[PDB]
């Protein structure tokens, strides 16, 4: 958690999606998981201006470890979670029990 | 207001602009560079306008963006290419031959 991704979230009728904004960083290595009801979502999203950063002029791009915690409701299914990202927003999608 | 991020490197025979524009494929951001000056603009819809009381949160941006940066004489507007991947498009600039 050195950035805070956003993330929304939503819960439909009958599952919650999680939208979080996580560009630059390639789905498979975002870890989503839940654990005693806490989805999170954690990677490290790595950024070239940590490479010749004196050749930057502007740095307004956040990086680094994220973990992004949300207590949901006991009614996520935790055993029921995808996720798949497409132009770096990464979906949550986890069914309601 | 969406302020997509930048970053902007200026390399030795071009400039890299990199932004985060998440949830937009590459093709819908209009990349133009006129004067000197490099224009970002697009439009991201967000899924929280739709069913938006269904939202336990709501803090991703969206909707239009248009940021301009002025970059140096040297960059060279005409020879700009751009690609985007997860989300983040990549913008490079080369640089004139020096006069």
């Amino acid at each position: 958690a050195q950035w805070v991704p956003r993330v929304d979230i939503k819960e439909e009728v009958n599952h919650f999606v999680l939208y979080a904004d996580l560009p630059g960083i390639d789905p498979s290595q975002i870890e989503v998981q839940m654990d005693k009801g806490i989805l999170s979502i954690r990677g490290e999203r790595k950024s070239e201006s940590s490479t010749e950063t004196e050749r930057f002029s502007r740095i307004e791009r956040r990086y680094g470890s994220f973990h992004r915690r949300f207590a949901l409701p006991d009614s996520a299914d935790a055993d029921g979670i995808t996720a798949a990202g497409r132009n770096g927003v990464l979906e949550i999608r986890i069914p309601k029990r």
